């Protein structure tokens, strides 16, 4: 209970929101039309406490693609169904670059961690093995529905189509992983890439995503349904890797000044988690050099300076 | 209050201690005689809660050198006296290797972080500038006394003499930093290295060190004196960097499975901090390939599995 | 005229051949059946002087695939038809690893040199642009025929089929180059990879290949037909890059002790050139850790110690 | 005899000299006053054939420090007295960066090659072991006198004093090599650095240096005295490593377009060798980004385009 009075806190969220609104820097991702379309002025913040209390300000009901934000979510699912040991048999846990700047794999021929494309691609191949992509996709959709307490969870076919058609780097990664036997026996690599592109194209709203974050903040229990969605083990692992590998190269600076588990996405979203307190989703298309939403980064630094949510405060 | 009953908890510390005692692997550091001397069977664990409650088991009153364990301590001192902004003008905050495996500096010509020699060396040059080494040394000694609530804090002249005489790598680092203008204007580099070697040679006991850790766990207040020793800012920064850069290359695996701020030393010590709960010091000379005490690493993994102290539990 | 008496020299080639024959180390490449099939005892050496004088010893009429040996040949063709400036607009000239160990591209997003797969793949895309692969292939075949003075130049469909079906790393490279716009406008990357696999599957004999080498040693004139096949510019460039990037990581040790332009291949072949004197082809399936024929490497070191052919002798 | 008529050739050297004279780019090295002093307009070229025929144009009698130009010379001396095998027990032969950009040592803890500071420093420690620096210095001076056929060979005490006083990077290298046991048993590292600084401070003129180059071009025989100065083995090794590691990072581009053994120096000198034809020394203080004399680089590219001296022409 670091939030004795929700109303007053809500009032502070609005002030912070308003302050970050003045930050107009950054560039909206434009490698595909579906991302370039977005207005640089879209800005929204949704909060969902461990209690189930809600608060939204700004453009919180405009759908956008999770993109990389889906990474910790599918990682959580894999750990939930397969266990920590099995999953990390295929992907690493190291947050460092190590001496592996832009390398698809580490010295042991394993993706560095679940938060980079190579890792997410490997994780994607571990979920619900043995069924067609249609079934795998439905499986994860149901899962995301539970995390969001049945709130908005859609799909962008146009993003999926464009992401796949222009994802040369991901295909390069897919073939290299095949070279090094990084997938489980009998994996259809190209088929896995399709599933990966689809997952990146799943849509949410600031409001529904915040519930997803709140579930991770509530030990794996959806705050608005009470249902156990993810195992404690899955949640703890996800938060650890989000804390260390979730904000691209800004992770170091982010962990030092913000000290919270988070995962950004090229659509401008930032899934934020305040363990045992609340889940949050900040969204604003304009990204900085590192690929993180400018307004989002600003907002997070401000949230911690004001409410002292840093893990080591 | 995650420790409702101190006595019962104490009983669990003994069981864990006993279990790690069976782990006889590792090699006692032997690059200098002062470290080689130590018996591989020395093993002790001291606990000091935020309350001021104490508990020790094993060889908790045998002096040993902090060595790298002193790094977060002098970093805390620098931040306390100079502030976050000034200090990081000279040293980085990145926990990753990045693509800088064994490099003395990063692309901006700054040590990666305060937890590696190059960084500690730079930090050492920022403390109490303008006075002779004798005065700087006394200054830090008084400081460590306050952190330990006036408990055991000694000095090993033999270690200092040997460390300096055989520290070629540190001298190489010292000259490279001089090359790149990494020190404050007018710094006597060789004189700074002496101070650095001296600090690494400061002695403590598991019992006194645990109080130091408890001070960091108590927001900067010594649990057994009530005195404010370090600013909140200094404590938070220290814990962040300990969490990410304190266990050498094992940091990644350590953060994932243990999730606690810690700093190891070549003497076999591991300064452990459980934020808002307790401070700890585990000591056992035999080190693993990574340079961390074998019994210590084992003990830490066990402590978290049993008492659920992981930051994301 | 460093070979006043061809007969006596021929006698020395036989002694060297015989001496290398005792070197039974190495492993026959076995990533595909077409390479694993080969007997580790196959060993042949063919010489073709700038005069047109010939000499063969051992298994000099057994067909084998050029594999990487074709790299300097297609590079020569590209330079011959397009010129030095145009070609190096797409591929580098640096022989070093630089700090790019196993990276597909350098900092300027260009393959390091024509002698590594990424470079050969790019070079392949520059030759005879605008026609179907059938026409490109015939074009290069005619070219290789001229270099060999119409001697044996075949094709292994089985090798081509296997190389393509198991070439995941090359496909990874193909997609990454597409990512970075490394190909000429309108290139069909997958179609280029097919052409690349085909070229690697071209067959020769020690005898025909030696004529090809002799052509490079004769300023671009086929020693046994007198026809100008390659421009002087093309020949000089090819020899420079062969000297520095032709023997995989052994290039450094090879340039120092042998000092001759050469290109090895996974089939066990080593295209050797002694500028203004002769061309040679050594073949022996067993490769060393670096991927070079064991008997071949031995033979080359011996040839230089005996006849003083080192470029700086 | 690629120079049938020396007079006409001499006439071409003047035209090339004149053409490079128009190249006013570059920056005169200024890390120490002794180098900053030099006028950016100083420009001279001296030629000394294997015959003993001479030709100079420009500022060919103005003393300047060999600096890095002395590297292949002391390497030659070491090989001459100790043999190839012994010397490379301490230093590598690899020309590549490998993945060792700015690293003092390679994976085997050996300097990459004799042409970089770490290597030159190691080589310096192998020459005339067991005598004081005064004796070592005299020993090398006599040696350089023989290479220059007793022509100008001086010493800059001011450069030596400044180089040593500001050579922090070299001291960093010196301590790191000591860390890794890179020197022969019982080496006085600091004493070796003094000797190294002294050697870099040896002075020559374009005219005397060209004779030194001619000696290397004449298989180790001083063209103007007939005396055997260096063993054939020493000369061949020196030329190989000059060809691949003598022009700093420009080596790759230099080997491709110029194809001649060369070694540059921060004073603006470029020791050039045309095997079996002539030795040359180009000097012009203004250096390019890579650290090579601008006029010198231009002149070399021109010399090869006109007279076809490229090793593979
Ligand atoms: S980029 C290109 C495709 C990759 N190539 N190598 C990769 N990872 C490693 O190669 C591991 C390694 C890192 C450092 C040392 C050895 C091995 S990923
Ligand atoms: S080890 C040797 C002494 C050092 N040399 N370079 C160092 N750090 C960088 O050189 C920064 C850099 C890292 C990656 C790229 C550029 C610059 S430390
Ligand atoms: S392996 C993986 C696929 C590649 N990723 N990066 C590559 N080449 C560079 O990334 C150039 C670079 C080298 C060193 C510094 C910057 C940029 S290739
Ligand atoms: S810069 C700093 C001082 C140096 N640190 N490490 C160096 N050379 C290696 O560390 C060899 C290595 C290169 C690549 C992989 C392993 C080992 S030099």
């Amino acid at each position: 209970s670091m939030i004795p009075d929700f109303m007053s806190f809500t009032s502070h969220i609005d002030e912070l929101y308003e302050s970050a609104k003045k930050q107009s820097g950054g560039k909206v991702a434009d490698y595909i039309p579906q991302l370039a379309k977005f207005s640089p002025d879209l800005w929204g913040v949704s909060v969902c406490t461990v209690d189930g209390q809600r608060h939204s300000t700004g453009d919180t009901k405009v759908p956008f693609c999770l993109q990389s934000c889906v990474k910790p979510l599918k990682y959580a699912i894999a750990v939930n169904d397969l266990g920590t040991e099995y999953v990390h048999r295929y992907v690493g846990k190291e947050p460092s670059g190590l001496r592996f700047n832009k390398l698809f794999l580490n010295e042991d021929d394993k993706p560095h961690n679940p938060m980079v494309n190579a890792g997410a691609i490997v994780v994607t191949s571990l979920i619900k093995q043995g069924v067609n992509n249609a079934e795998k996709f439905d499986y994860v959709m149901q899962f995301l529905n539970k995390m969001a307490g049945n709130e908005y969870v859609g799909f962008s076919n146009a993003t999926f189509q464009s992401e796949r058609e222009s994802g040369d780097r991901n295909f390069a990664i897919g073939y290299y992983l095949k070279e090094k036997k990084c997938f489980p026996e009998g994996t259809d690599m190209v088929g896995i890439l399709d599933f990966y592109f689809q997952l990146c194209s799943i849509e949410v709203t600031c409001e529904s995503a915040s519930v997803m974050a709140a579930t991770l903040a509530n030990g794996g229990f959806c705050p608005i349904t009470g249902e156990r969605v993810l195992s404690p083990e899955a949640v703890r692992n996800t938060l650890s890797l989000m804390h260390s590998c979730g904000m691209y190269d800004f992770s170091g600076q982010f962990a030092f000044h913000v000290g919270l588990p988070a995962k950004s996405g090229v659509a401008g979203g930032i899934l934020l988690v305040v363990p045992n307190v609340m889940g949050m989703m900040c969204w604003s298309p304009p990204l900085d050099k590192m690929g993180n939403s400018v307004k989002g980064i600003h907002f997070c630094h401000d949230l911690v300076s004001l409410c002292n949510f840093h893990n080591y405060d």
